[PDB]
């Protein structure tokens, strides 16, 4: 789907994420909750975290962020060959957590924002476009899996 050069840009910036998965995951979740506060309602154990500093101090939140970014990294490394990795994620996020596709758009925005904030010299326009395409492919394929399970994801 993406060109080889596009995948290389995606995986180059992902290697920078991997130097500090925990910190990237914290910043991505905090940015998501600040930009789109409705998303915080999906995390029952985070509702007592009232400030950014409380969110950064929560080992629970940090672990959730690492788990999410670890799954996303494993998907990105498949360079589109990710049906086997997406099926359980779709099942879980559609049927258990009830995450609309729009919320996956929101977290994608947060991912792009944090990656550019931390790695501008390794995440210029071409790399941003490549990452946007990779996350778009992720969302398109997961939306198809949602439907297969009986969830439109709207
Ligand atoms: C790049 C997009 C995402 C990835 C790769 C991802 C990945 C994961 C993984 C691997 C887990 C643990 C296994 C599971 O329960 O499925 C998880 C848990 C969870 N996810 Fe996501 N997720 C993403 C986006 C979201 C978004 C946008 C939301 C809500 C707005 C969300 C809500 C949740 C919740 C509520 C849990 C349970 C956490 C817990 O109680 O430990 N996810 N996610």
């Amino acid at each position: 789907v993406l060109s080889e050069g596009e995948w290389q840009l995606v995986l180059h910036v992902w290697a920078k994420v991997e130097a500090d998965v925990a910190g990237h995951g914290q910043d991505i979740l905090i940015r998501l909750f600040k930009s789109h506060p409705e998303t915080l309602e999906k995390f029952d154990r985070f509702k007592h975290l009232k400030t950014e500093a409380e969110m950064k101090a929560s080992e629970d939140l940090k672990k959730v962020g690492v788990t999410a970014l670890t799954a996303l990294g494993a998907i990105l490394k498949k360079k589109g060959h990710h049906e086997a990795e997406l099926k359980p994620l779709a099942q879980s996020h559609a049927t258990k957590h009830k995450i609309p596709i729009k919320y996956l758009e929101f977290i994608s925005e947060a991912i792009i924002h944090v990656l550019h904030s931390r790695h501008p010299g390794d995440f210029g326009a071409d790399a941003q476009g490549a990452m946007n395409k990779a996350l778009e492919l992720f969302r398109k394929d997961i939306a198809a899996k949602y439907k297969e399970l009986g969830y439109q994801g709207g």
